[PDB]
């Protein structure tokens, strides 16, 4: 709460550093308001607030610091992280000048203009605690989403990642509109038998992942029972780093249904190999470029390329069951799933060479699949469909 | 010379690798003349010659290849580049057919079309050699004088780098209008007393600097005896990667008469600590910025900032002899000085606050210093002249 003294602290570098920095990367680039470039350092009670927010993502962090006098300041958040950045690891001093912001540390000091608090809005009170998430795990899964997540605000419904919630079972899913990714992840809950649904922006959770999950365990505070979501805003919490972000209008494409059950042909390939012929015979076509991989016999003849910039052609072994293919996919699209499969050996459903493609972790269930097909599908963790381009014609 | 047979050739990655990426760094991006993007690929009598040419640059190297029928041709340089960059390690197969260029290796198999060799300019003869340089030692020199140079084309005189020979010494020296770095070196002359002087781009020098003095010792080619410079090229030549480059027609502002005599002021300090301290006080200040150095018994009290967007100040130890000083600097500039002195400690000669100040590595000389001053100066081996600029008034 607003505070009539000058703030005084003295803080340590290393903490002030962190969350100083883990704060100003969730500040928005110099919006329309200029307070919003502004970060909250609200001096009580033997800690420091960090806060900062950008009227859809929050951002607050408390650190031990000695007071010698509360209060409250708003200062250039990017400024500040600079300078923090830049200062030596020696303890920091922090005092108000009236309409300045001193900062001392060893034989450095500052003197930042404090920007009118009056005018800095709010900070959202988290929704209530719906559960809790392994901290890595929880990462990954997002980094594996977040990859076909779009990324065009002109469409919102694709902007966003989709994170369903049904008991110790959540499951995040986003799609471009040509790739769908989708990821289920076991985690725990705080309301028995919850049930919802929630579409959370691409890069603000994507943004967390990187920065956020950085503890043990991470708290995901939507609400309780029939409000769960009602509140309209997805808190995060872990290792006292709390954030919030504001979740999207737009509801989330129907899925589901678009995932095949059976699949007419199946490759199993190593990830690694697979890459780099895929960016080698990428490199011949320009930017607007199509692989396309024909399967035969166990070997993927992967080609490319025109008759008047050039043409590639590499050919691998495969694990191929099924009839015979050539199929042609997006070079980028095609490696961002490969990269987000985060597995050592890759696994293809192809259905029709029009017809969007699975890909999936392989398994040693699909190490014993030889025949004619058709053959059904697996229950695989993380799926990554992607939509194929059309054949010369 | 022009072949009428079409080139077959085997290579190994490594040298072809190497080769094609030396000579695509060279290439321009895209000229009027597309053909000007193509690389040449000669082979004959058991080497393959990779050139370029830019009108202004040339780039050649001869690499051991398994020649089995010779010939010439010019292929997309970037194209070729990238492709060669990501060949596998095994033997390279080259052959041509036609219109088309394949290029076999392991599984991959590339077909690049073959650009109209016809109209590919010549290659350029290098002059007679001058004399040689040592390789790690020459391209340091480059370096430590490239810094401040030009790199406006509107102003032709600062956009190179003179190098002046007289004997077995040369002097490398470039000016950006604010700072003036000069630099003499040791080498070896073929033609005794050989004097003369020349103007080089800046960007194709320490182009060269920083990916063709890779062996140990790096020719130069100018001409001999009074022909020395008449040629109008430069070449260089080091492992067999030979290059040109065309000389600058405007010549260089004289520059010895503005290196002062005696310096009122002395300050002899660490270049790392003071290095962090300019861009620790830098960050206040936005892009147009300016480094205030305060010089007062000993104490170095760096300031910068203005009251509107704030102001930070530093105090560090000196070693400092004169009359004490106010002087204020760009701390892009200071900055490039000091990275460029390539020593641990850094002395500074200072005459006027308003007069050029002189930055040169500290020689145990300068320890054994202290009085009223005048103070005459050092004949350091690389010296840096920065302009420094007006103070608030």
């Amino acid at each position: 709460t607003v505070g009539l003294t000058d703030l005084k602290v003295r803080l340590v570098r290393d903490d002030f550093a962190d969350a100083v920095a883990w704060v100003a990367r969730s500040l928005p680039s110099r919006p329309t308001v200029p307070v919003l470039a502004g970060v909250l350092l609200t001096g009580s009670d033997d800690g420091l607030t960090i806060s900062s927010f950008d009227y859809e993502v929050s951002a607050e962090v408390q650190i031990p610091a000695e007071i010698a006098a509360p209060g409250t300041v708003l200062v250039s958040g990017r400024l500040l992280s600079e300078i923090t950045r830049a200062l030596p690891n020696k303890p920091v001093d922090l005092s108000v000048e009236g309409t300045r912001v001193s900062l001392t540390c060893g034989s450095a000091r500052f003197s930042l203009p404090t920007m009118a608090v009056e005018d800095y809005p709010a900070l959202p009170e988290l929704p209530a605690e719906t559960g809790s998430v392994p901290a890595d795990l929880f990462a990954e899964a997002i980094g594996q989403v977040a990859v076909a997540a779009g990324r065009d605000d002109t469409l919102p419904m694709l902007t966003g990642i989709r994170v369903e919630i049904s008991g110790d079972r959540m499951v995040l899913a986003a799609t471009d509109r040509f790739r769908l990714a989708v990821r289920e992840l076991t985690w725990t809950t705080k309301t028995p038998d919850v049930e919802a649904a929630v579409l959370v922006p691409a890069k603000t959770l994507a943004e967390a992942a990187k920065t956020g999950l950085d503890g043990s365990e991470v708290q995901l505070a939507l609400g309780a029972g029939p409000s769960v979501g009602q509140d309209g805003l997805l808190g995060i919490r872990s290792e006292g780093k709390r954030s919030t972000t504001r979740l999207l209008d737009a509801e989330f494409p129907k899925f589901r249904q678009l995932l095949p059950t059976e699949h007419t042909a199946m490759a199993t390939i190593g990830v690694g190999e697979l890459t780099e012929a895929i960016k080698r015979v990428a490199l011949v076509a320009d930017r607007g470029a199509q692989v396309r991989m024909e399967f035969a016999d166990d070997v993927l003849h992967l080609s490319a390329g025109a008759d008047d910039v050039g043409r590639a052609e590499e050919d691998l072994p495969v694990s191929f069951s099924g009839e015979p293919l050539t199929i042609a996919f997006n070079p980028g699209y095609l490696t961002d799933g490969l990269g987000a499969l985060h597995s050592e050996r890759v696994t293809f459903g192809f259905t029709t060479p029009s017809k969007p493609a699975v890909l999936r972790p392989a398994t040693e269930a699909d190490a014993a699949l030889n025949g004619n097909g058709p053959f059904p599908a697996a229950e695989t963790d993380y799926v990554y469909l992607l939509m194929p381009v059309r054949l010369p014609g």
